[PDB]
């Protein structure tokens, strides 16, 4: 792999793969992605972190906002509230390897010059247009506030503000970016990763939908998790034992069953594991048990930085 | 007349009676009201000015925001036009003998704890409920744009940035001065004027629609318009020219007609020339005639003054 096939792998869309190839040739390349402040950090934010580390070897300027004003415009709670939880996040992404520039959007998005952009792309935003990008990133509410037609231009001002080369996110932010490429004198190039599945198979894994599985779970935890996790035989699709097969496990992958099961059944890349569980040559326990354990060990380095801290 | 009575007349609503009361007692108070720059100041722009001349002629500290920037949302142009017309509007409202403290909207709206507190306006109001104040008030717009709905949490956040006592302005602010009253913690108390009808009878006067009588219309071009107006004989609402009548004529109002028509007619108050309309007594071609002169003899001085500049 050459390094824009590096950054490719594991993506669902670059937008657009020849704007991409003009921006590597660059000796200077930023790109950015930003994060509401949780309380997990699960595998969806590990998945777009080895994102920004392969961009990060591939010589770009990574910079990751702790959108404090983001998460309280979209109902998160309080901003100081918010604020110490972003610190907590940057520990955990500083812990999976990455580091960056970590910044709260707060620290620009008061400038009376980042203001101004925002009257003037809310002039150049449609409602319909602003409620369309949101559907897929908005907290519910019956009753949609104002702060909901905020959040996107908010978003688009501060890749225009900010000035990165390529950002980056999952498909739910599809909509923004594609925004952000009408309106911007600068076309971003977007970069844009796979939404993981929900461990009950119902939706995507989402932080407050308990359906996750976060990166300092202890190794019980998860074998639990992916025991009751939906993983139908021979479907790969919406299967999310097959995912953290595909995006996280290193191969040659090693599976080890017992003799009167098969025996140990070694797998030299995704592929072949996915062509094995499509014909029931591969048992959903044999692969929770494989998935499980290869997990835990690609975990345990970084529960282990943060059990350190205690 | 008290003071009280003074404020109230001419008035469609009072926000609430009780609490202008306490206002009243205070030493100092506020009352401020916004203009977006218009390229022609009508008679609605003057029966606010009036009001606002009320206010001052009653203890009060008159604020006029010439709202630069809520022209630019509701899509009136570029700023540095905007501004020098609401330069030249100033000189006009001064003309009219309002001496006041005219400030932009942009002085204010660019700092930062106003530009936080408006995210926190955002939280609070839903975007059915900023639609619905800003459906007498948006510019026509087949796809309406983000800018609509930061529209009115913009001036929510003004009067609450800026503390002033009582708001005025037409009725169709009412639903933008009920949503301040709802989430602020000071409730500002609503001074509404009524709305005039156009001159043709069908909508508002609006100076976008080429129904009104500028305050500098040559007496010529007063005389035109008014012969032209929607006046039906017996019919009180909805017509501008009795409009016109109540609310800046001065009575006792000397009715010049040639006496083949009955001679000249003195009427005493506005009730009592709404009682000679209303059973056709009096004839719409002499209650043209008068409104006409005496209208000129209003505006000129207001004409003179800009006139003078020349
Ligand atoms: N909308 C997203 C959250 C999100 C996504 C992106 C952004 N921020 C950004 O796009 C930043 C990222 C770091 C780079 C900063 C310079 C400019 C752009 C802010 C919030 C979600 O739903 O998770
Ligand atoms: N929405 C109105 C325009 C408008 C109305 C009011 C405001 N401004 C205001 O409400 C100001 C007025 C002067 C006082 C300033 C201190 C705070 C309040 C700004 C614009 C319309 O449609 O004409």
């Amino acid at each position: 792999m050459d390094e824009f096939e590096m950054i490719k792998r594991n993506t669902s869309e670059i937008i657009s793969e020849e704007e991409l190839r003009e921006v590597l040739k660059k000796d200077e390349k930023s790109a950015g992605i930003g994060f509401e402040p949780s309380g997990k950090i699960h595998l969806g934010h590990y998945l777009q972190i080895k994102k920004m580390i392969d961009l990060q070897n591939a010589g770009f300027d990574i910079i990751i906002e702790l959108a404090d004003l983001h998460a309280y415009l979209n109902q998160k709670g309080e901003l100081d509230e918010i604020r110490k939880i972003g610190d907590y996040n940057k520990k955990v992404f500083e812990a999976m390897g990455l580091k960056a520039k970590y910044v709260y959007g707060s620290e620009w998005m008061l400038d009376k010059d980042y203001t101004l952009n925002v009257y003037r792309l809310a002039l150049k935003t449609t409602l319909k247009r602003a409620r369309r990008s949101m559907e897929l990133i908005a907290r519910e509410d019956e009753n949609p506030k104002v702060a909901e037609v905020i959040y996107p231009i908010m978003q688009v001002n501060s890749i225009h503000y900010k000035g990165v080369d390529v950002a980056v996110g999952g498909m739910e932010q599809r909509k923004i970016h594609m925004l952000a490429r009408e309106l911007l004198p600068k076309k971003v190039v977007c970069i844009h990763n796979p939404v993981l599945t929900g461990l009950d198979g119902e939706g995507k894994m989402s932080s407050s939908k308990g359906n996750f599985i976060a990166v300092d779970d202890s190794p019980e935890e998860i074998r639990a998790k992916i025991k009751k996790a939906y993983c139908p035989a021979g479907v790969v699709e919406g299967n999310p034992i097959m995912e953290i097969a595909k995006y996280f496990l290193e191969y040659p992958l090693t599976i080890k069953r017992p003799e009167k099961f098969g025996g140990d059944l070694t797998v030299n890349s995704y592929e072949e594991l996915e062509s094995l569980f499509k014909n029931k040559e591969l048992h959903p326990m044999d692969l929770k048990n494989a998935v499980a354990e290869e997990l835990i060990k690609i975990l345990e380095p970084i529960r282990k930085r943060l059990l350190e801290h205690h």
